[PDB]
């Protein structure tokens, strides 16, 4: 059972819920973690969607090796795990596991491309990734090893480059918001937040209310030409003349499992959004075994899963029925069927939905489309009730005065703001000096969707014209 | 274009074979290889095959961490990679990558399995293995770092254990046989090469004719008890009592990729089966309007078309191209052909050309392309079973590993021979060492007065050896 209230005592009741649904199991090295089927079936569902729709962009698959030479990764940091030797023989040098695959892939890039006719060149990994993050690991958000795809791209021109971060961006929107129903912010990054190899990063961004942070959800870089200026990644154009190639990269991780968890829970414990729950519909059989009722079970399963409704019957004999509720309950399966001997006498069953315990007495021929209807409801309105506490998270303010206050309130704030480099260093300072005394805040993005902007209005911090609307907050 | 020729020096036409179809990028840390799209996507039609099959036997997916403590895996290895610092900061205790998982994923089963309420546990995982190998590293066969998939159960009862141990080999056996066409020899690894871990160890063997070497395609263990008494998986029966479980473990690699080549491949390189080929039909322009419409047509008919339309490349270099890479058909279509109302044809393993009438296309390329299929495999077959001898003595051994062959031969199972049999070999090929590939599971019939190859005393089983990978 799950006990630690959310909204009260969020830290333990997240802990709970994983382990408690069989998501996670601990593990002796420090930010790693098992994961279990419950939780890696619904990263198998996101890597097949995004992986089906990056197929048909024209991206192709390849596998690059998790080693890279000192030598090649520090050509141009504390997190890189290095290998230095095997059994009892030292390396040569040592050896670093892959952090991210730039040092690995770019060298190739610069090789394989030599002419426009081998442009563009579009890849993608699925790949583990090793870093030794300093901050406190958290399940899913922030481990030393984590899964991720990471997609690498080279274009004759900006246009098709930027064509392609956008095309990645909504895809990641997508996953998020289409998969696993939460909703996302598309902005770009600040200067001080960007990726600093690259010229321009977009991001999805997401809000946690429970303790009022924000959370970078996947990112998409136009790189510019600088990686190619660096590696020496070449054309020659249709003119014969030597031209740098431009550059995308994008990557989203297990991190959005997580972010899922916390977005849809309650407090009995996980709720699963449908299109990614390894089961749907749980058949319950109301039993404390003539063969009747399991027999029945059978037949409705056989019949749904026509449908392509994923069903488990939980036919455990030593367990009572409001035991295996509340176990399925704590698990986030969307469904739940009950089928006693009251049922079996009618010809109905009983559906109980876990987003709000709305029951259904439901016939069974109208079993299949029914339950069709009611995960699209499902699905939806999870959906629709995080959207709507993302919108009441994010308070729109004109002054710096109005930032604290809103911050105590596990607030994200909105703010005009000059953009100047500076002021976003002076604004982490003094909002981790104010917080202290009674924390830093930062950018998390500038949305591409803006509120208006009345023609006099200035910067909240430095009282300069403010160039657009950013969204700030507390954030992992 | 490959120069080099398959029975002539065969490492030269492999490497040739995998750089210029563009299946493998070289690298600078010894032993790993980039794998291109053009590799990985037929990684991917496998694991896709064999995820789906083991799915339907309720097996699941998870991911256990790609580290182990130093404790925990030294508990009872020079291939072990040792991982010691974080920048330059040094690490409490030095942690090693994974080069299998039983140490990792074994003691949450001791803690997730109380009861037969628990059975069966069914898991795998897809991740890298990473092993500082000492043999001769050769890409797909042989690497440091490989891809692979590892499952892992726990019954009730060793019969349950031993089903599952042979559903999953005839799973291996569909993955070489179904999808890559390549024939492969079902056994039982002798005493001497078996997981030392477990009970017994079955295994699909497979043999590279160029070389004479056998090779492991796959394996599944009946690990029996032994490692749910050193990592403590007990549970309560019916009855109430401990008892402890009974376990497989089995596992398939990359390696497949480069057994499917070199079964295949040709002097002009690649030839890609059917059932993995990422593009089956690659059409090619020499009119623009009419390739999208048969493209159209054939994708009806769930066939994998590409039209290679790029302008930057003579349809010349297309055929090359294409050949190199092993797309089993190819289809021509000019202005003569535009009003013939035909296609030209071109089989990649036999070079058969065939004049089909747009109408006739999907049919008939699907008649074909189930003849390539049955095709590489039937000859890949005959190919393999020309490479066994029969024979009796060991005197016969040495002449058949200098043709090149594998030898069938009855033997004692006594394990100090096998060891025996292995420095002899060694020392006549100085003057290369021939072990033990498996005990078929199909045995000849063995006549009551028949002898031990080579130590003389009453022969056991019938037992297939040569050299190896
Ligand atoms: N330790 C981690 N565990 C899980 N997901 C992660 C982790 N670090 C990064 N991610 C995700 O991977 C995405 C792209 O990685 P990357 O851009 O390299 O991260 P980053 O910029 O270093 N984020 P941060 O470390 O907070 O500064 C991020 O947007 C995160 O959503
Ligand atoms: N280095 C490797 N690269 C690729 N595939 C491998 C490698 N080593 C083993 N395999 C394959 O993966 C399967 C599972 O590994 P496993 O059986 O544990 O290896 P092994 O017993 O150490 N083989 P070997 O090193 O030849 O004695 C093996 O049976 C091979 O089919
Ligand atoms: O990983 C990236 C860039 C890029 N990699 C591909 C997809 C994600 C995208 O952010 C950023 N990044 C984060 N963290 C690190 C590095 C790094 O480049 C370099 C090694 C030190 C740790
Ligand atoms: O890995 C196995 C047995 C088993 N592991 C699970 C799936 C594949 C199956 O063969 C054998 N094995 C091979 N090589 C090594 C080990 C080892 O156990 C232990 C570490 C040293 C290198
Ligand atoms: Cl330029
Ligand atoms: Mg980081
Ligand atoms: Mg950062
Ligand atoms: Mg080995
Ligand atoms: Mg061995």
């Amino acid at each position: 059972m799950v006990t630690a209230k959310k909204d009260e005592n969020f830290s333990e009741w997240y802990t709970q819920a994983i382990v408690r649904s069989e998501m996670i199991e601990y593990y002796d090295i420090s930010g790693c973690y098992i994961m279990r089927p419950w939780a890696f079936h619904i990263w198998e569902k996101v890597q097949r969607f995004f992986d089906d729709e990056i197929k048909k962009m024209g991206v192709e698959n390849s596998y690059f090796p998790m080693f890279v030479s000192r030598h090649k990764l520090e050509k141009e940091s504390p997190e890189v795990a290095w290998v230095t030797h095997y059994g009892d023989s030292p390396l040569p040098e040592k050896i670093a596991i892959r952090p991210t695959s730039e040092t690995i892939m770019y060298p190739a890039y610069a090789k394989w491309i030599r002419s426009h006719r081998d442009l563009p060149l579009k890849l993608n990994q699925w790949c583990s990734v090793v870093r030794w993050e300093f901050k406190q690991p958290t399940p899913f958000l922030r481990t030393r090893e984590f899964l991720w795809q990471e997609g690498h791209t080279a274009h004759a021109t900006e246009e098709e480059a930027w064509e392609l971060v956008l095309d990645i961006l909504e895809l990641y929107r997508r996953w998020y918001e289409e998969c696993l129903a939460v909703p996302v912010i598309k902005g770009e990054k600040s200067e001080g937040e960007k990726f600093a190899g690259g010229k321009k990063t977009t991001t999805v961004e997401a809000f946690i209310p429970e303790n009022g942070r924000g959370i970078q959800a996947a990112t998409s870089h136009l790189l510019g030409t600088n990686f190619a200026k660096m590696f020496e990644i070449e054309f020659e154009d249709e003119e014969g003349h030597k031209r740098l190639v431009h550059q995308t990269s994008w990557g989203c991780t297990t991190r959005s499992l997580g972010v899922m968890i916390m977005t849809h829970g309650d407090d009995k414990g996980l709720v699963i959004p449908p299109r990614v729950a390894s089961v749907q519909v749980v058949i319950i059989p109301i039993l404390f075994n003539t063969g009747e009722i399991l027999g029945k079970c059978r037949e409705l399963k056989t019949m749904l899963e026509k449908a392509d409704i994923r069903v488990r019957i939980d036919d455990r004999s030593n367990y009572t029925p409001g035991w295996k509720y509340n176990h399925w309950e704590v698990k986030g399966v969307p469904l739940r069927l009950e089928l006693g001997p009251k049922d079996l006498a009618k010809g109905t069953a009983r559906v109980v939905r876990r987003d709000t315990g709305e029951a259904y007495q439901i016939s069974w021929a109208d079993l299949a489309p029914k339950l069709l209807e009611l995960m699209e409801g499902i699905q939806r309105s999870l959906f629709e009730k995080a959207k709507a506490r993302l919108h009441e998270g994010i308070e729109k303010i004109s002054t710096f005065d109005e930032v604290m206050p809103a911050l105590n309130r596990k607030h994200l704030v909105l703010a005009p703001w000059c953009e100047d480099p500076e002021s976003e260093e002076q604004i982490k300072k003094e909002t981790q000096k104010l917080s202290e005394i009674q924390g830093a805040m930062k950018t998390l993005c500038i949305p591409f969707d803006q509120p208006p902007m009345p023609e006099g209005t200035k910067c909240f911090y430095t009282g300069k014209p403010a160039k657009r609307w950013t969204l700030w907050g507390r954030s992992y």
